[PDB]
């Protein structure tokens, strides 16, 4: 009936990067991790890399077709960043993820 210690804490940010194991992606990976690490915060982000070479099925699921690519799953809205612009777009999307402001009260 009543709750004593309700559970509902925010979970870390889920971030995934799709790469074909090419150094360029590893290159971007450092930039990806380096940027995310440039904010940490109370809501840390977990970066998981998926080898599109081993599993092209989820790539199509995300309508993903270009690599390297970076996709945010949440919590929150889902986004797909790709075209070696991951760092530019990521840096642009990250603030928005934290800010989440559509305007001023």
């Amino acid at each position: 009936g009543s709750s004593l210690s309700p559970q509902a804490l925010a979970q870390p940010l889920l971030l995934q990067l799709f790469v074909d194991t090419r150094p360029l992606s590893q290159h971007i990976v450092q930039r990806v991790k380096n940027i995310l690490a440039a904010v940490e915060a109370t809501v840390p982000i977990s970066l998981q890399v998926i080898n599109v070479a081993d599993q092209p099925q989820l790539v199509e699921y995300y309508r993903l077709v270009v690599t390297p690519a970076l996709v945010k799953i949440g919590p929150g809205s889902r986004q797909v960043l790709s075209g070696i612009d991951l760092t530019d777009q990521l840096a642009n999307q990250l603030p928005q993820w934290l800010v989440q402001q559509e305007g001023i009260f």
